[PDB]
């Protein structure tokens, strides 16, 4: 709400004091975003784009001045008072900064360089530094966006093995349901939208707003009622029938709240096998007439690649079954989970660029055009180096203005292009 | 921002539909919020009044019905707009709910009534259950409260074995680092506040404005640049002043990051003892001279004690080391950390109240005068049935207005009171 709207103020309390850390007479300073590794090798990068226009949507005013200086005064951390009127009466508080990054739902390997953040004007080189909190925080929907994307994977690998249909049936496959689960009404919209860069169900109205707001997207998901209707469940109940209505159904998705999650799965199948029969597809696995099943609960990527092994040597097909993730999608994920690093690797002392620290220097992205590989490298080395790579970054943000941007079904379209 | 400024889209999808299920002629809801359970026996509440304030700022207006109504559709979700254009224009566009709730900062065992949500419109019985997505999140602000109030439970034990001034030392012993690594500003802001509900150092600035908007704290905790000034710096880098300038500090805080969380804390103090003595207090443990150390690295509620449990032993007071904790306080929890939920206990058939599913009807939370132990109990067996108790919740909003409120500084001094 408005009363965070204060960009001054978006940071962490020693990066106010920052700026006197520097050495005398440094007129620039460079900095990178990158996953330093962890669960899993390559990231979806997603989430910048919303962070940009959010968190910097208006020039920094001398009230935001006024105010940040008081408040940091009374609570102990220096304020480069002098710094910030200079950036709203010299540069119409427009941030001094060059923002390149990898465009957003494309999959990188660990270990690259996804944004490089540098300062545009000698007097404002420490701007990065400042910036360095709000922007560090896109671990989360870089990190939700890579979940998704790994569980998308290994759905499409089942439905590539079963089902006649295995692209048509893919986005429908994992469910949000993470809005109750996750910590804030803003991480429910980020986190959101970030599994929407690899599906379409979602229970999360949060990143319909936000898609919409952000990422030019009127109605990124869908949802039905709680025509196909689901009704939740219980597989006793169903064993129950042995008496009741059947037909009028025939003139379903069933989600279950009660079992092991791969067991009543299994036994779902198997009852709603008998209570509907199936039909066999065109690779020779079951798929059942009238009836779907969603597993929305204890579903994460190892118990849901167990469902799906367990199922498929069942002879049923993938199509017969979608999943449903809340906290285990949205919440269960921090910065470590991907190794999330924002560094500094260059700086200009006397008007020469030294490096930091074994990543060092000014750094962009490569994609090899023969094979699609990622890899970081210099800048000095990127063209008259490079006639069989091409530069991965595009320049995103620079002085206040959103250059290059996205819709979602763009990010979506680098994502579904990505496998392992 | 203004992009998610819409009560009827701040909601699980399903939700929309959810009136719809309600059997016909039902004229009221009661809800209630409990922790089932989870890592900690007990719960320090707080958050739900920054959630109220936030998420239900303003009356609902045809406006927002028209924007959900054509999303919710496009979505594929039933929206009532009727029962919704009613509220506006028969209520002023006021949520017809009561909400009471145990005054924030209170400990509360688990399994116990924390808040309750009664409907008070008969025609709009269906609303405490459209909420039930934006007030269940209160998981997360009573999650890192209670996180941050069992820290301060081991190093107040700690600091009462050492230190000839517990109290005094022990405000200052865990600090917040957790801005870069929470899933939102929002969440930065939230949870921030939430830690400050037990100390007064954090570097979460977000927390500072989300509590003097909120709970009425111009500024509610205080940092130092990173007098007392903290130098990043690590244990062989102080093992080699064998030199270097001592004095001029002693004409000071060590922040390392490079070891074993318990060890190099422990090397720091025997060498900061070395080079700069100790005063032995009353309780006959050693006070480092000039120098403090704080731990902001790999620091959880385990190592937290380990730390604690081994310098004790090596004749240190707790005096000499403070805490930081990050994503570890503000990202690395979730809804099932105490398995929170949010239950219908009651609904109103015919006019008749009836119950749902242990926890059945309609409920409150009683405190006995003697012991000051927590149960829950019926509202039918308050005030005659138990002279011994009284009623531990307060009504906090109804019907638009927000009722009993509170500082910070009141929240604090729940928490500060209660002990396990």
């Amino acid at each position: 709400m408005h009363y965070l709207d204060n960009l001054l103020l978006n940071t962490d309390s020693y990066k106010a004091s920052h700026w006197l850390q520097y050495p005398p007479g440094t007129d620039a300073s460079f900095f990178y975003v990158e996953s330093r590794g962890g669960v899993y090798d390559q990231t979806a990068f997603f989430g910048l784009q919303s962070i940009l226009k959010e968190a910097i949507n208006r020039p920094v005013t001398h009230a935001d001045i006024d105010d940040a200086k008081a408040l940091l005064a009374a609570h102990g951390e220096p304020f480069n008072e002098a710094g910030w009127r200079d950036i709203v009466d010299r540069l119409g508080g427009q941030l001094p900064i060059r923002i390149r990054a990898v465009p957003e739902g494309c999959v990188v390997p660990t270990h690259n360089v996804l944004m490089t953040i540098e300062s545009t004007d000698a007097k404002a080189f420490w701007v990065p530094s400042y910036l360095e909190t709000l922007l560090l925080r896109v671990w989360y929907p870089v990190t939700v966006a890579t979940v998704s994307w790994q569980v998308k994977q290994i759905v499409r690998d089942f439905l590539q093995r079963t089902s006649d249909d295995p692209e048509g049936q893919l986005p429908f496959k994992l469910h949000d349901f993470g809005a109750r689960g996750v910590s804030s009404l803003g991480s429910a919209a980020l986190g959101g939208a970030a599994h929407l860069v690899n599906f379409l169900g979602t229970d999360t109205l949060s990143a319909l707003l936000l898609a919409r707001a952000h990422y030019h997207t009127p109605v990124a998901g869908y949802s039905i009622p709680a025509a196909i209707v689901a009704v939740v469940s219980d597989s006793y109940d169903i064993y129950r029938a042995i008496t009741t209505l059947r037909e009028e159904i025939i003139a379903v998705v069933i989600r279950p709240d009660s079992g092991d999650p791969v067991d009543v799965v299994e036994q779902c199948l198997l009852l709603l096998d008998e209570a509907f029969g199936h039909q066999v597809n065109g690779k020779g696995y079951k798929v059942l007439n009238h009836v779907r099943v969603i597993q929305g609960d204890g579903i994460n990527p190892q118990s849901l690649r167990a469902i799906l092994e367990r199922i498929t040597a069942a002879g049923y097909a993938a199509d017969n079954v979608a999943f449903g993730m809340g906290g285990a999608l949205l919440q269960k994920v921090d910065r470590d989970t991907q190794k999330f690093a924002l560094k500094c690797s260059a700086v200009r002392v006397d008007g020469a660029w030294i490096d930091v620290y074994s990543k060092r220097g000014r750094l962009t992205l490569l994609r090899d055009r023969a094979t699609g590989q990622y890899r970081s490298a210099l800048l000095d080395e990127v063209a008259t180096h490079a006639g069989d790579s091409d530069d991965a970054l595009v320049t995103v943000w620079e002085n206040g203005q959103m250059l290059r941007e996205w819709t979602l079904e763009q990010v979506r379209a680098h994502a579904d292009a990505a496998r392992l």
